[PDB]
């Protein structure tokens, strides 16, 4: 003749166990309980004059010492209830005496700060009306460690020189999967960027500890951002580990130099929304074509191409700029009616103008003209930075000889 004893292990947040004083607990798996038969010491104490309660409290303290447990099992999910473990136990002994059992929480997950007290059960267990129960339900209560809300970092890789229009910019969102992640009901990472950044959808990789995360999320992408929705149950595998989301965005040709181009990362849980900003920039340089004798004389129709230190030529593609070796594919910049022209959408560096076509009445000089792109070489908060003078030498004493 047996009793079934079911333990429903509960976990409460730090400082929130009911003794410490709604819907703020969860079942906890992987808690090992041992059961000890304490029938003998129970009846000894009773014969010695101790009350039932007195003996039970003593047994709770000393009953496991020098006694091998008669059963051992772990809590697990049973019928969609987490933290369950059940034991089938004899009601009576050889002498026909109602038995007594001690339940000890032997080992428990890292999240537990304080284990449940030992439970001593003296059979028969009765309802308030004195009817013996065959199925007995206990609710041992664990206290959880204090844990922070998960952090967020948005990071742009190698961003100190800015970026060329067209360049594939590498980003990372980093967070820490908390130890108490099973306590959460929602975990979402998202990126949203200015319209001057276009997301490369196939670039999105989720890694934990350097290994790719295969499943456990949904992904939704737009032109300028995305959303990762994570299964809470599947995050448990990554508890206490760093998760890194890698992706790329292309900087578009609409990207103005010396403007903050913004993105915003977001971590959304049921508890809080955390937001992190990052920014990238591109660079430019303004020029004015002038006469070598009178700088107030500005010259239209001067035509230039742009070279880098390797001698490669700036080419314009559909989606940005590229450094290539064919001079025929070089983008052509032409001085306008006020002699003005600019180069926009370059990362910091040393570049050169090469004149390919001179204004009417001026000498062609093909000598490379050095210029520097750096923060604020184009503008400062909307205000344009003064143009570099490019001097042209007039055809010398023209109209004197045929
Ligand atoms: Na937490
Ligand atoms: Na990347
Ligand atoms: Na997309
Ligand atoms: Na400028």
């Amino acid at each position: 003749a047996s009793v079934q004893v079911t333990l429903h292990k509960l976990l409460f947040p730090d400082g929130q166990l009911p003794e410490q004083q709604l819907q703020n607990y969860r079942g906890l798996n992987d808690v090992t309980y041992q059961v000890y038969d304490v029938t003998d010491p129970f009846y000894q104490l009773r014969s010695e004059g101790k009350t039932v309660q007195e003996a039970q409290r003593q047994l709770a303290e000393t009953g496991a010492m020098n006694r091998k447990p008669i059963a051992e099992d772990k809590t697990q999910t049973i019928n969609g209830e987490d933290g369950v473990v059940s034991f089938s136990l004899a009601s009576k002994d050889s002498q026909q005496r109602d038995k007594a059992y001690l339940f000890v929480e032997a080992e428990a997950p890292e999240v537990v700060k304080e284990k449940a007290s030992n439970l001593v059960m003296i059979l028969p267990v009765q309802d308030p009306q004195g009817q013996s129960l065959t199925h007995i339900h206990l609710y041992p209560k664990n206290e959880e460690n204090a844990y922070d809300l998960p952090p967020l970092e948005k990071t742009v890789l190698d961003k100190q020189q800015g970026f060329n229009q067209g360049e594939h910019i590498n980003y990372q969102l980093t967070t820490q999967i908390p130890a108490n992640i099973l306590g959460y009901q929602e975990f979402r990472l998202s990126d949203k960027a200015d319209t001057t950044l276009t997301l490369l959808p196939e670039s999105i990789e989720v890694k934990v500890a350097g290994k790719t995360v295969t499943t456990g999320y949904t992904l939704t992408t737009q032109k300028h951002g995305f959303t990762l929705d994570f299964s809470i149950k599947d995050l448990q595998n990554f508890a206490n580990q760093t998760m890194t989301v890698s992706y790329q965005m292309r900087l578009e040709k609409t990207a103005e130099p010396d403007t903050a181009i913004n993105n915003e990362g977001q971590l959304v849980t049921d508890k809080h929304t955390l937001t992190k900003r990052a920014a990238v920039r591109t660079g430019g340089k303004s020029f004015v074509k002038v006469d070598s004798e009178n700088a107030k004389i500005t010259l239209p129709e001067a035509v230039f191409i742009v070279k880098n230190q390797a001698g490669e030529y700036l080419n314009e593609t559909a989606n940005g700029y590229r450094w290539q070796k064919e001079k025929a594919l070089a983008k052509k910049i032409t001085s306008n009616q006020a002699g003005e022209f600019s180069v926009k959408g370059l990362k910091d560096g040393q570049y050169f103008l090469e004149e390919i076509s001179a204004p009417k009445g001026y000498l062609l000089n093909q000598t490379e003209i050095p210029f520097t792109v750096e923060k604020n070489s184009y503008a400062t908060n909307g205000q344009r930075t003064a143009p570099l003078h490019v001097i042209n030498k007039k055809v010398k004493e023209s109209g004197f000889l045929p």
